[PDB]
């Protein structure tokens, strides 16, 4: 087909219009607006670093589509896929559910107009048309009839009257939504008029006589979470299902090869459909078809996505729905199966302490907002109250107690705050309770500004392991650094020794059992008679400097040991044996995790998040909002200034929340950050390319209206 | 008198002969040359143990008088003898001078009219000259008569008026070349009048009434690599020549201590005449005089360029005529450079310590390998990566960090018995993959058998393992020789490679550990010079084979290991160079392929980052690896070409180099840890405002 040889040489996004049975490319400045008569196929290529490209199939069907168009667009993406050898992932899209990496394409906005072909209608590039503008973080212009019963006081419309453009904002619209549906009013200007055509924004009561003509006279006008962990696993064979899986997280080895199968997230408005390698051709082309009799058969919206991934091609939130999801290549190659587009343009930069100071973006990718070298105050919870820690001992912390660290941080030419919440595993509800007021009462004494964090032991973050100068981060079991009482330690005791992309090392205690070992890690186990150094496979440099640091402190002397050959009396100290971790980790966590961003609300009693499509931009961070960003290690609460104080104050629990849901069953431990709108910390602003400091020095609304 | 203050310290020193005398040229015109007169120029530089090294130049202008040459010849020979006849010797004409002479003078050098004769001296007053200013990398500005007839517009020129200096540019003169006449200005400036002037720059169309009233209204203004790879040797016996051997590589046997010998590199512009320790006193004392009437008598230009040099100070330009010389001499733009021996904990510190080792980092970056099936890349096994079969040919893209820096490196490796298809499609995939890339990833070919230390050193711990035959692709897998042997060499930071060889004893060597696989069992064996890492990496190998080493010494191995290799003879025992910064230092030519025809220009003395013009391809050769610097603005032909001007280069060396030897191309603004520090003095930041722009706001 002479659009198939077009079909994704070079990254870019091609849309093409189904019009009877043929695929017609549409005008690239008027890319995001759909006839919603009409089906449309949207393919998008992106560059996979080691220069390789990646394909998502998109075919998109309106709520006037025919079902012999949207026969054609499925036929199309089917044959597609098959002339670039099967390696893409497919996605249905229907008007208004559309999922977020379609509406990444298009932060612009989309646009819904009226017609198809059927009712002859073209994207040829006179008007009278009105839209209905509707969208916090996914901007959508339905075209509807010019009419005042169109219109409501809660949104934003546009009426198009072709070199003139009357953006109309409700009184009872917020202005936030105002700013984006300045975006669709700004769109048309410029891609369907070619910036010779005047844009004229109104509120309510100002009304010039352009629109009152057209309109007539203006008359009155009137004015989630818990459903994301479950899902299930079934295996397709008319066809019929069997469940091989009722709950997650699955087993990767469920998916076999040689058939096909459905990933259920129906109540959460997708399934997946995973195409196996050795599956026969017929079931394996008829996956969108599969995917429908499963949406009917469960009684499912019809507008359910739906998306076909081939295996050793899956994407990272399908395969977040099983357990420790690996590969061959894995720690080999240059990335993994797929690329999720929105951070498929971010240059990755690994760590160089010396240029630290230099670089959001090594902050971000790396957790580090500096070198860890700043002046800091260690308090333990004792009662109701901060007790100053020996400055002797910065460094070890013990499992019975909570602490609050602030520290000061330097990066670039700027000055900030971290308060760390430590919460050990064995304290006492109250001291933990009370750590996490004092540490509130603490922000407030310092202005509101400082970064929080709270951190659970054995889930340290990485910029905590690096303030405690060369030493290691010991963290024992353990009892209590109070001075009240030392307890007698146990009589063997093992440190599992960490490392970061700082060098900077700490030594958590577990429990003295072979199942505790790792490859990647050295280990220090202490017995009656001597002291161990077992140093792994993976195990590198500042592992095991930080293994004999701890070596010191503990009064005990190495006998060092590798890992596989080694002495049994080390293996009489543990009781026994069992297999351990050898599998490394991931360089790679940006590509099987990358960020998201979410906004999240509470009223209506219930829990509410909605994912920000595409690439992470500061424009996306509402005043009036709580916004997430989860990197894989630490999920950060962004607060924003004109929230409201309920949400604020539920900062840390909308976070508890939303990880609590995480299908993929995120450890409990995940360190949780608040941050406040304009003392963003180096790592959480280093993951958004065209960061401005002043960004909101001027209102973002007022900015784009006088600039146009 | 002068003899005496000869040579003592390293430094540089230049006489002017006047009449049959040596008078002391003022260091603040070390640069400046009488066409009438001759000069003697001696480069003192500290050899590299405490010892002095010595360059005896001298110089003829072109309307240097018969005896004026001659005394310069005489004290040349004198001066040699005062310093014990260990001094190289070397004869310069005006305008064909050699390449180390011109590295004492890279402001430039002015040929000035006038000669003890006509009454001219080095004073140091009312002036009107004008230079005309020629010359990329070698710049020469010769005195000119003050007429707008001197003035070409090609060219840049100088009128020098005493306080004020008017550097006049072409309309179509090369903005590199402005770059390089405003160097003269401003060395007139600030070693002429000591300051004490200004310098105004204009074009054509722009000059000054000063300049329009001194030349009046201006009017209408107008506008070899075959040659090195061979040579012949001679013996020298009136004097009359013996040819000894009429093509290189030489014996280096052939040079007997007590005859005299010529070096004929004539239709390349040099010959040498090397002098035997116990060559009789008269036969030496006349070297030049032998060399000039070997001149005469091949007819060569009376400009060819000669050197004699003392049995044991030879140059290594001199000794890579021969082949493996065994057994002084120190480039003197390699004199000053600081030799940083190998640690992996600094390596991201040290630009020069990856230049000097050819590592870019320690080689744990993220990298990605495929295998050439046809015309498709095809991802190797991850289990495998290490291993290279020598029927396949691959591509490797690897990511290096250095400093606080990122780069990447495409690395085509290509075996020796891949099919040309598949190697030529290997070579297109890397550049495709290349600009894929935005143009920037370095990209080094590599033959089998000839792998970069920096390859070596991706694999983890493990070695670098090379298959004679076969393929890793998935169509077919040979069952490999019975009896097989491998070469393991080890790099600078410890990183291992086994090359698998003929199963020969003359394919052993003294240097290395080797592993001979048999049927009934395996061997490593261990040499003299075999090191720590050698046997590690030897004996990972053993493990991939699938065998158990039984471990051998050299010297006293057992007979059972030599059945294995059909009998026993000599082989390789003889070490290698951190020596080999000195036998073969850095040079950087620059290199056109117009006219049908390859030529290159050596650039002159220290290696620094300006003379890497963007409207160049350079080459910068290492003796590991022959770098390809490419300019933003060179001609998109000769961009395209940058490997093929390479192994141009490479084939056309009198060295009679390896075939198989390394080519890295890399591009402005681009450049690896490795290329970058050899160029002391290199900056990040060079070409964000233009050379030109800043160096003609700079000073003005």
């Amino acid at each position: 087909h002479p659009e198939f040889l077009k079909a994704g040489k070079e990254p870019g996004l091609q849309i093409w219009r189904v019009e009877k049975f043929d695929l017609v490319p549409v005008p690239t400045n008027l890319y995001g607006d759909f006839f919603t008569g009409d089906a449309y196929v949207i393919l998008k290529t992106v560059q996979l670093r080691n220069g390789n490209l990646q394909y998502d199939l998109h075919y998109w069907l309106g709520n006037e589509c025919s079902q012999d168009e949207s026969g054609a667009a499925a036929i199309f993406t089917v044959q597609l896929d098959d002339y670039l050898n099967g390696r893409a992932v497919q996605h249905r899209e229907v008007q208004g559910f559309e999922s977020a990496t379609f509406l990444g394409y298009f932060k612009s906005g989309l646009k819904y107009k009226k017609g198809g072909v059927a009712s002859g209608f073209k994207h040829v590039v006179v008007v009278q048309r009105l839209f209905q503008v509707k969208g916090r973080r996914v901007v959508r212009a339905t075209e509807v009839p010019v009419s005042w019963e169109s219109f409501n006081n809660g949104y934003c419309f546009i009426l198009d009257l072709g070199n003139n453009i009357h953006q109309w904002c409700g009184s009872n619209s917020n202005r936030y939504e105002r700013l984006k549906a300045t975006q669709v009013s700004k769109g048309i200007r410029d891609n369907e008029r070619s910036g010779r055509a005047r844009v004229h924004v109104s509120e309510e009561g100002t009304e010039p006589e352009a629109m009152l003509q057209v309109l007539g006279p203006k008359p009155a006008l009137p004015a989630d979470a818990a459903n994301r962990k479950l899902a299930k696993l079934y295996k397709v064979s008319t066809m019929s299902v069997s469940l091989v899986a009722d709950e997650n997280p699955f087993a990767q080895g469920a998916l076999k090869s040689e058939d096909c199968f459905i990933l259920d997230h129906g109540k959460d408005g997708k399934i997946f459909v995973w195409k196996g390698k050795q599956a026969n051709t017929e079931e394996r082309k008829a996956a969108l078809k599969t995917a429908s009799d499963f949406i009917t058969k469960m009684d499912y919206p019809k507008q359910t996505q739906v998306s076909v991934l081939p295996e050793g091609g899956e994407t990272p939130l399908f395969k977040q729905f099983f357990k420790n999801w690996r590969d061959p290549d894995q720690t080999d190659g240059l990335g993994l199966s797929y690329l999720s587009s929105h951070i498929a343009n971010v240059e990755r930069v690994p760590f160089d302490a010396a240029t630290l100071h230099t670089s959001t973006a090594m902050a971000a990718q790396h957790g580090m907002d500096d070198d860890g070298t700043g002046q800091k105050q260690i308090w333990r919870i004792e009662g109701s109250n901060k007790v100053p820690v020996d400055p002797a001992t910065y460094g070890q912390f013990y499992g019975g107690d909570s602490y609050i660290i602030l520290y000061n941080y330097r990066h670039g030419g700027r000055q900030g705050q971290i308060i760390y919440n430590w919460q050990g595993a064995q304290s006492t509800q109250d001291e933990v309770a009370a750590s996490a007021i004092l540490t509130a009462q603490l922000d407030e004494e310092l202005g509101g500004t400082p970064v929080q964090s709270r951190v659970v032991q054995g889930k340290e973050p990485a910029h905590l392991m690096s303030l405690f100068g060369g030493k290691p981060m010991i963290i024992y079991k353990g009892g209590t650094s109070r001075e009240g009482g030392q307890t007698a330690p146990a009589s063997t005791r093992l440190f599992q020794v960490r490392a970061n992309s700082a060098g900077a090392t700490r030594a958590v205690e577990v429990l003295p059992k072979a199942g505790a070992l790792n490859s990647n890690d050295a280990f220090v186990l202490k017995t009656p008679s001597a002291a161990y150094l077992w140093v792994g496979t993976g195990a590198s440099e500042a592992e095991k400097t930080g293994a004999q640091e701890l070596l010191r402190v503990l009064r005990a002397q190495p006998v060092q040991v590798a890992e596989g050959s080694e002495p049994d009396g080390f293996w009489e100290a543990l009781g026994g044996k069992a297999a351990y971790r050898t599998s490394p980790r991931l360089d790679k966590k940006m590509d099987a995790h990358p960020p998201r961003l979410f906004a999240c609300s509470n009223k209506i009693g219930r829990f509410v998040i909605e994912e920000v499509p595409g690439e992470l931009m500061q424009e996306d961070l509402a005043t009036d909002d709580v916004m997430l960003l989860d990197t894989w290690d630490q999920v950060f609460v962004w607060v924003g200034k004109d929230s409201q104080e309920e949400e604020k104050t539920e900062a840390l629990t909308s976070a508890k929340r939303y990880i609590e849901t995480d299908p993929a069953n995120r450890d409990r431990r995940t360190p949780i950050t608040v941050v406040k709108q304009g003392f963003e910390p180096p790592s959480f602003v280093g993951w958004f390319l065209g960061w401005d400091d002043d960004y909101w020095s001027v209102d973002p609304l007022d900015r784009a209206m006088a600039e146009l």
